[PDB]
């Protein structure tokens, strides 16, 4: 315990020793509370105006504007320990995945090299400020290496300094760069390295893109079985157990040497055991401690989370199917077949889910998944908005299950080749456009972010009326040749280009597009269907209104006043793409 956290507290306390102040009315429970000290600081949303001016109908809807103003008593909770079969259940299951990711994968170290090409080209890995002043000036300099160097040395001594955790239903915990570059070192192959893609995990997903998604929820459709399952977990995250943090530690048991000891560090001493510098107005800096709860980078957070997932979501089928009878104690022989399961069948079950991160859908064997809670409840997997012990309602139709915040309509283009293609509500989808995360940005950079949206719409959501019209408008009102730029940067990101968006569509939906038999190229966007008109609208199309036709109708106006503020560039007119503006 504080052996192991103590180093980090006392370099901390000394750093500020006329501060330190042990009080008496910390509001922590759950967090173990060392001490406090002085500080005083805070980042909003700001409006995308290229984007706001070119989507005017929308300045009156509620769920747009609203999405650009404006619990930390969830992150405060304790999860209890799950009974011995449930553990046992874990841990069985955690080993036998563990193998089958590892059949075609080396567990690998992540180099300075690597991790000095991300922060160069941009991630969102999540530094600190201070002594440098972004991460890309810490990189190329030599000083920064020796601190790492040092702590890397103490990671193999088994002590730890400087890996400390900084928090800000969202509370991200920053880590200085140092700990980040130790953290990828060990456990970057996980995503370098596409441990969870579908080849590799059967139930994973990560690098397959949205314009994917679609048709892999339908191939889950096509397998004999019951309802398809889509249980959120209420806070993941804060629902990781001690238990899940070890089981997620075996993946150390496929290493070796310098690296073996590196991860198995990460494991013990960042992850297991946890030291966090948070705020509180009343501004001190608190120095609370935990062991539980998810802290990693956003990125190894991901695999640890689609890792555990893939694990209570097998053993929820495992007691759907009567595998096991109860998860207060597991029998002798309840164990050789829970293992037979896994050997005979574990394949196949995986195969039947789509897991990313904390978020899944499952095709069971039948609906008897529907009651199994037993395991999930006492794992601490909790679902959301329902009680705790009423059964799931399951979706009959793959283009209603909600997944990684869409649903997937079936398109039949007027050739008979068929698309798969992603959906959400249309005002969240404007109203996250019409957002621009970090202020200090110039005209010029306002306008490539609006062309990043414009792009991603033409390519993702070009079903949608609203949205082919306003992708048009915004790409006629950005210079031609200005890239589009994103602050972070997610699977495949297709639109991120300057080549001609019907050549991307076509590569995307017809060449590289597994599902098409026939790779004939569309040789014009009218060729390119939408949605019917009602289900354009039900999913939130302003299609009908007045202020709809208006704006349609007077576009190139809109586009002008944009050129206008832009000024004297190259402009093109894309909206004679469509039919209705091709004279
Ligand atoms: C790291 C990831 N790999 C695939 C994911 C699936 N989810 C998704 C959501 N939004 C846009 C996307 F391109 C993909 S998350
Ligand atoms: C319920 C409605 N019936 C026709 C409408 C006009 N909207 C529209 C725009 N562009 C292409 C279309 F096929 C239809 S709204
Ligand atoms: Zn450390
Ligand atoms: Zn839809």
């Amino acid at each position: 315990n504080l052996d192991i956290i103590g180093k980090r507290i006392e370099k901390i306390k000394q750093e500020h020793e006329t501060s330190w102040h042990y009080d008496q009315d910390h509001p922590y429970k759950t967090w173990a509370y060392h001490g406090s000290y002085e500080t005083k600081q805070t980042a909003s949303s700001m409006v995308n105006g290229v984007v706001r001016l070119l989507t005017k109908p929308w300045d009156i809807i509620p769920m747009v504007t609203q999405m650009a103003m404006t619990f930390k008593e969830k992150v405060d909770t304790r999860t209890q320990e799950p009974k011995e079969g449930t553990k046992k259940l874990m841990k069985i299951t955690a080993e036998w995945l563990w193998k089958e990711l590892g059949k075609k994968k080396t567990p690998r170290m992540c180099t300075r090299e690597e991790f000095t090409r991300k922060v160069r080209s941009n991630a969102a890995l999540g530094a600190i400020f201070n002594k440098w002043k972004s991460a890309r000036e810490a990189v190329e300099d030599s000083g920064f290496w020796e601190l790492v160097d040092k702590e890397r040395n103490l990671h193999l001594e088994g002590k730890c300094e400087t890996c400390v955790y900084n928090m800000m239903s969202r509370a991200i915990w920053y880590m200085w760069l140092g700990a980040r570059f130790l953290e990828f070192e060990a456990l970057g192959f996980l995503n370098e390295d596409h441990w969870f893609s579908r080849e590799n995990s059967l139930s994973g997903v990560e690098g397959e893109g949205l314009h994917k998604l679609g048709y892999i929820l339908r191939d889950v459709s096509k397998k004999e079985g019951g309802a398809m399952y889509a249980d959120d977990t209420a806070g993941w995250d804060t629902r990781i157990t001690l238990e899940d943090l070890k089981n997620e530690e075996m993946v150390t048991n496929h290493m070796e040497g310098e690296h073996k000891k590196l991860a198995e560090a990460i494991f013990k001493l960042t992850y297991q055991n946890k030291v966090v510098r948070v705020q509180r107005p009343t501004t001190v800096m608190d120095i609370i401690s935990r062991r539980d709860q998810r802290g990693s980078g956003q990125v190894v957070t991901y695999g640890l989370n689609t890792f555990t997932n893939m694990e209570a979501q097998l053993i929820r089928q495992m007691e759907g199917e009567g595998v096991f009878k109860s998860i207060q104690h597991l029998t002798v022989t309840e164990e050789i077949a829970v293992k037979n399961w896994l050997v005979r069948v574990g394949r196949e079950r995986l195969s039947r889910m789509a897991i990313s991160g904390d978020d899944c859908v499952v095709k069971p064997l039948d609906d008897r998944f529907a009651s199994a809670l037993t395991a999930l409840n006492d794992m601490g997997k909790v679902r959301k908005d329902i009680q705790q012990w009423e059964p799931s309602r399951g979706w009959n139709d793959w283009t209603q299950v909600p997944f990684c915040s869409h649903h997937f309509h079936e398109l039949i283009m007027k050739d008979g080749r068929v698309l798969v293609v992603p959906c959400r509500n249309q005002d969240e989808l404007i109203g996250r456009a019409r957002i621009s995360q970090g202020a200090g940005w110039s005209l010029r950079e306002t306008a490539c972010l609006g062309k990043s949206y414009a792009q991603m719409w033409s390519l993702m959501y070009f079903h949608r009326r609203d949205l082919r019209l306003a992708a048009n408008a915004i790409c006629s009102a950005v210079p031609s040749h200005w890239v589009p730029t994103s602050r972070t940067t997610h699977a495949t990101h297709e639109w991120m280009t300057t080549e001609d968006m019907l050549t991307v569509w076509n590569r995307v939906w017809i060449q590289e597009n597994p599902w098409m038999e026939d790779k004939t190229p569309v040789e014009s966007w009218e060729e390119i269907p939408y949605l019917g008109k009602r289900e354009d609208q039900w999913c939130g199309s302003l299609i009908g209104l007045t202020s709809r036709a208006t704006w349609a109708k007077n576009i190139q106006t809109a586009i002008n006043q944009v050129r206008s503020l832009i000024g004297n560039e190259e402009y093109t007119d894309y909206m004679p793409s469509m039919k209705r503006f091709r004279r």
